[PDB]
DNA sequence: TCAGCGCATGG
DNA sequence: CCATGTGCTGA
């Protein structure tokens, strides 16, 4: 059995980044007091030009500061972003908190939906609740465990 | 514990 | 106008 996470009616952008953790907890960056409807859209350019860790450590805060400027939060992000990525390829970590930029709602979604450790999260944040609960409701109708 | 970060949108 | 939007660091 390999977890694989169910889409939901929330739509959350996990949902689709769930099979790579590094993407996803750049999604969490970028939703870091920051609306979905915004931020979602600038990730996926982001993503375009910066595809992997190993592109976005060799990367330069400007270029990225200037990509976020319309979301906010634009130089601090940047430099996490950038650190971040360059502790997910070197810092030995085993969950995504140990790293930079980071905290409890980016480690909860990686434990949520990049392992099967769904049952022993509990998360704080809003969105994450309601995928969460939906989770318990639906698993076994989804025929998960 | 808490200032700071930061622009957009709906109150 | 204030409040918050799928928070986190540093101190
Ligand atoms: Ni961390």
């Amino acid at each position: 059995m390999k977890w694989t996470p169910p889409r939901s009616p929330f739509n959350l952008v996990q949902e689709i980044l769930f099979h790579d953790p590094w993407k996803l907890l750049i999604a969490t960056i970028f939703l870091n007091r920051t609306s979905g409807k915004m931020a979602i859209p600038v990730l996926w350019e982001f993503l375009e030009k910066y595809p992997s860790a190993e592109v976005a450590r060799a990367a330069d805060w400007r270029d990225v500061s200037e990509l976020l400027k319309p979301l906010g939060l634009y130089d601090l992000r940047a430099k996490t972003i950038i650190k971040f990525s360059d502790e997910y390829l070197t810092k030995q970590w085993r969950y995504p908190i140990e790293l930079h930029g980071i905290g409890k709602y980016g480690n909860d979604s990686y434990r949520i939906f990049c392992v099967n450790e769904w049952k022993q999260v509990h998360p704080e944040n809003h969105k994450l609740n309601k995928y969460h609960d939906w989770l318990w409701e639906n698993h076994e109708k989804l025929s998960l465990s």
